């Protein structure tokens, strides 16, 4: 599924992710519009490490769901990579509050530091009722 950016954001907040461990609506709406495109079923094969980013999120196999190829594999949040390309995003935002709950928060993400980090972020929440 490819989510409308209110669309998106009214669930994200439904979800509980507002102000989740410190990190803005607004934050998060940046995060999976440079990751994904608001994109479900997105994924990307990471050849230098055999990993695969998977979801709205591009939750990384390494870590924090498993997918049985990732050599050196660990599964922080426990889910099968499966679950993060479902319509329904409840097991994706359950595995991304998981991967901010370690020290490094958002930043996790190197392309939040690269296009959202200290920018205005409003324009992601803009018109939404959120």
């Amino acid at each position: 599924k490819v989510f409308e950016r209110c669309e998106l954001a009214r669930t994200l907040k439904r979800l509980g992710m507002d102000g989740y461990r410190g990190i803005s609506l607004a934050n998060w709406m940046c995060l999976a519009k440079w990751e994904s495109g608001y994109n479900t079923r997105a994924t990307n094969y990471n050849a230098g490490d055999r990993s695969t980013d998977y979801g709205i999120f591009q939750i990384n196999s390494r870590y924090w769901c498993n997918d049985g190829k990732t050599p050196g594999a660990v599964n922080a949040a426990h889910l099968s990579c499966s679950a993060l390309l479902q319509d329904n995003i409840a097991d994706a935002v359950a595995a991304a509050k998981r991967v901010v709950r370690d020290p490094q928060g958002i930043r996790a993400w190197v392309a939040w530091r690269n296009r959202c980090q200290n920018r205005d972020a409003r324009q992601y929440v803009q018109g939404c009722g959120v």
